[PDB]
C-alpha cells in the first residue's frame, strides 16, 4: 500500500548550501524515528528513501548541532544534484507500516498558480 507523511519541513539555504548535508529536527525524529536497540555504541544509523520517480536513495544518520540534531549526510548531494534541489523548496518524509522500516523522501515546490506543474 502507500505511505504516509510523517512530518513536512522546509529546506533551508544551509542545507543545500556549503556543507551540501541534510538536516532532521529531534521533536520529530522523537516520535516519528525510533532509536536501534541493538546497535549503539558509537556509530550511527542508515535510512532508505524510496524516490517517485523509479530511483532508490540512502542518507546516514548522525547526530550533529549539539547533539540531539539528527542530520542525514551522504546522498544528500547525489540527490540535491539529481532533482537539482535548492533552498525555497519543501522536504517532507514519510513511513511505510510494510514489514521493514522502508521510508520515502517526497520534495514540495509552491509556485502560485493551480495550472502551474
Amino acid at each position: 500500500r502507500s505511505a504516509e507523511a510523517l512530518f513536512e519541513k522546509a529546506v533551508t539555504p544551509s542545507d543545500v548550501g556549503k556543507l551540501n548535508r541534510l538536516v532532521i529536527p529531534k521533536h520529530h525524529a522523537e516520535k516519528h524515528f525510533p532509536l536501534p536497540s541493538s546497535n549503539v555504541s558509537v556509530k550511527g544509523v542508515l535510512l532508505n528513501f524510496e524516490d517517485v520517480n523509479g530511483k532508490v536513495w540512502r542518507f546516514r544518520y548522525s547526530y550533529w548541532n549539539s547533539s540531539q540534531s539528527y542530520v542525514l549526510t551522504k546522498g544528500w548531494s547525489r540527490f540535491v544534484k539529481e532533482k537539482n534541489l535548492r533552498a525555497g523548496d519543501v522536504v517532507s518524509f514519510s513511513r511505510s507500516n510494510g514489514q521493514d522500516q522502508q521510508l520515502y523522501i517526497g520534495w514540495k515546490s509552491r509556485s502560485g498558480s493551480d495550472l502551474d506543474a
